[PDB]
């Protein structure tokens, strides 16, 4: 009995079929399966997933069962031993700017949300698990080594909930646990518009039959706009400054304020889209509300399309990037469109990116008065700074001017994210992404690193010198073998992150494959695709190929220098030039006339 019969919360639609728009839920993509791709269903098991008990607790969860005959270490003991590091110097990628970095975390967003489970919404629960630091139900707490400096300054944990799984009420079969995507599996501009209708709705102008999407009403940026704000509370945002109480942004994304400069991103894009509405309505001033928002939401899509796969995919994949992503053959609904658990994992590979700083700069691209840099951690659910403190272009220069933390094997996450990360619900600058991403691993049944290695066609090391050949780097292989006793054990974050880096990329070989693999499959399976011909015309394509993210910023901000190649390194103002001197979106093959 094969079973496609789970995945209980989602709204349930018919498909126009017709229709030259994207659904919201993601539904309706694949004609022959409506439901592949869209959001509120299981992640893709590209392998089955791992338990300790066949079917739902983590390995680690029960301190005596063996993964494979040995312990598996405390996430925060291989976090400690091995990812954290204390010298930023020489910490930087020299041809990656912070957009680069930037970019990885938006792309991320849209393809891919595994929320934590809720249950507790006011809850006692939340307590049982944060002071009392006790496993069980979705409670799965990272437990502080011995020696452990937050065993002196927090307790005896940090507080870890579950991931979302499938039918929070299974169909009474018997079955391994898999994890809810609550965002569109294809590359759609979710994060911005939402995956839920009704989100999506409030997020749009309705007063207005112009397609805009709804702006802040109290604030605002030179004249340029803010996003909405989520009046729900109590805010992650007015928590980490009291006298500012300014809350964090409504965005189609739930994370679009975890840092400042994810809130512009987010910022950035709503601003186009409101721009190619207003742009639109020139054009065609008989077009109503809905065509306006959807053909706009319609290009806005292509765009984030463009750029990862034109500008971002070939400088991480590298060398790998034809190997695995070749030129396009058209939508081949064979392809399944869904978003891998273990791609999930593979794409955080972006945390090594994130430096420890953001800067705001001036118009002449230096220090923006006296607290320029700020530590990163200061700026996790911080809209304040934004709004009361700068807009967003003294950010955004910093995107362009400043670099992305390159990933090194002796210094691989910095401390204001290893140490110092804010969670939405906690009150502690306090938590650990590196640490948190291992338990995470484990709470959605991972298969380990040589499982991986395997599935990608990879030698699968066993040995200490096994594994020494494969990372080329004695000391890290032997800190590994001691912490996990077998390659085999090795949890896919730190495995695959801990390869060095392919030719010409910023992952190795084993993340240039998981990775590779999932980006062919968002594209060749999506029926939506802005090369699929018919989804464009062949002109307003030829149209589509001039959009850059130097426009983006030009058409959206009040800089008026900025790079060609806004992805690699770019110092001013030799690697600078004029608005003026960048290609602009030609939105005449847009103009629909009845005669
Ligand atoms: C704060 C955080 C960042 C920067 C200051 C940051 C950065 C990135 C980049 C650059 C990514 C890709 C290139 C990327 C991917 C994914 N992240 Fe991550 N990230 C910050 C904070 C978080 C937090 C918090 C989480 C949740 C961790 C948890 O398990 O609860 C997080 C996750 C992810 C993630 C998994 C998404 C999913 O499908 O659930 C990425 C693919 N990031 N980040
Ligand atoms: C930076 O990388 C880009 C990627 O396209 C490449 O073309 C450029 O020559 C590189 N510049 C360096 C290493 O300074
Ligand atoms: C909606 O559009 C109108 C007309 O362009 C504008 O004046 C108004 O402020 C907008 N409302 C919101 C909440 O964005
Ligand atoms: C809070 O914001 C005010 C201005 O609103 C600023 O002067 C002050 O330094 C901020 N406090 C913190 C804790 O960041
Ligand atoms: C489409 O995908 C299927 C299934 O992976 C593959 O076997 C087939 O060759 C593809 N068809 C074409 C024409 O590319
Ligand atoms: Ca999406
Ligand atoms: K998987
Ligand atoms: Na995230
Ligand atoms: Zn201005």
């Amino acid at each position: 009995s094969w079973e496609v019969g789970c995945g209980a919360p989602v709204p349930l639609v018919k498909c126009d079929e017709n229709s030259p728009y994207r659904t919201i839920t993601g539904d309706c993509n694949n004609r022959r399966s409506p439901a592949l791709g869209a959001a509120n269903r299981a992640l893709a098991r590209w392998l089955p997933a791992e338990y300790e008990d066949g079917l739902a607790l983590p390995f680690g969860w029960t301190q005596r069962k063996t993964r494979n005959g040995f312990r598996v270490p405390l996430a925060r003991e291989v976090s400690n031993k091995i990812v954290g590091y204390l010298d930023e110097e020489g910490v930087l990628d020299q041809n990656r700017s912070l957009l680069f970095m930037q970019w990885g975390q938006i792309v991320d967003h849209d393809l891919d949300f595994a929320p934590e489970t809720e249950l507790g919404s006011n809850e006692h629960s939340k307590t049982q698990c944060e002071e009392y630091c006790i496993q069980g139900d979705n409670c799965f707490p990272i437990m502080f080594p011995k020696n452990d400096p937050k065993l002196k300054t927090q307790g005896k944990c940090m507080p870890f909930f579950r991931a979302g799984f499938v039918c929070p009420t299974p169909p009474y079969q018997s079955l391994a646990r898999e994890q809810i995507n609550a965002v569109t599996s294809f590359l759609d501009a979710s994060l911005v518009y939402g995956s839920e209708p009704s989100l999506a709705s409030r997020l749009r102008n309705l007063s207005s039959p112009l397609g805009l999407m709804a702006v802040n009403q109290e604030a605002w940026d030179h004249g340029l706009a803010y996003l909405p704000f989520n009046n729900k509370k109590p805010s992650p945002c007015e928590f980490i400054n009291t006298t500012a109480r300014v809350p964090c942004f409504l965005a189609g994304d739930f994370r679009a304020s975890e840092q400042i400069l994810l809130a512009t991103a987010h910022t950035l894009l709503l601003r186009e889209h409101n721009r190619l509405a207003r742009e639109l309505k020139k054009l065609n001033p008989h077009w109503n509300g809905e065509k306006l928002y959807q053909e706009a939401r319609k290009i806005l899509g292509a765009f984030i399309q463009i750029i990862t796969f034109r500008d971002y995919l070939p400088i991480v994949l590298g060398s790998e990037m034809q190997k695995w992503i070749p030129p396009y053959q058209g939508y081949n609904n064979s392809v399944d469109p869904r978003i891998s658990n273990v791609f999930t994992f593979a794409f955080r590979f972006g945390h090594m990116e994130v430096p420890s700083t953001v800067s705001r700069l001036d118009e002449n691209y230096q220090p923006w008065g006296p607290e320029a840099e700020l530590p990163l951690h200061t700026l996790f659910f911080n809209t304040w700074r934004i709004i009361k403190d700068g807009g967003i272009d003294p950010l955004v220069r910093g995107l362009l001017a400043k670099k992305s933390k390159l990933m090194n094997q002796d210094k691989m996450v910095t401390s204001e994210l290893r140490n110092k990360l804010f969670q939405p619900t906690h009150k502690i600058h306090g938590f650990d992404l590196a640490a948190i991403n291992l338990q995470r691993c484990r709470d959605h049944g991972m298969p380990g690193y040589n499982s991986w290695r395997g599935f990608c066609g990879l030698s699968q090391p066993k040995t200490l010198k096994g594994l020494q050949t494969v990372l080329k780097n004695k000391i890290l292989a032997k800190k590994l073998m001691d912490l996990y006793k077998t390659p085999d054990n090795i949890d896919i974050w730190i495995g695959g992150n801990a390869e060095p880096m392919v030719e010409r990329g910023r992952v190795g070989p084993l993340l240039a494959c998981l990775l590779g693999r999932q980006f062919q499959q968002i594209r060749d399976g999506d029926r939506f695709w802005w090369e699929n011909p018919g989804v464009f015309t062949e002109k307003q394509r030829d149209s589509l190929q001039k959009v850059s993210f130097s426009r983006l910023i030009c058409d959206n901000t009040h800089i008026t220098k900025v790079p060609l190649h806004a992805f690699q390194a770019n110092n001013y103002p030799h690697d600078f030039v004029d608005c003026s001197t960048v290609d602009k979106l030609d939105l005449s093959p847009w103009a629909s006339r009845e005669n």
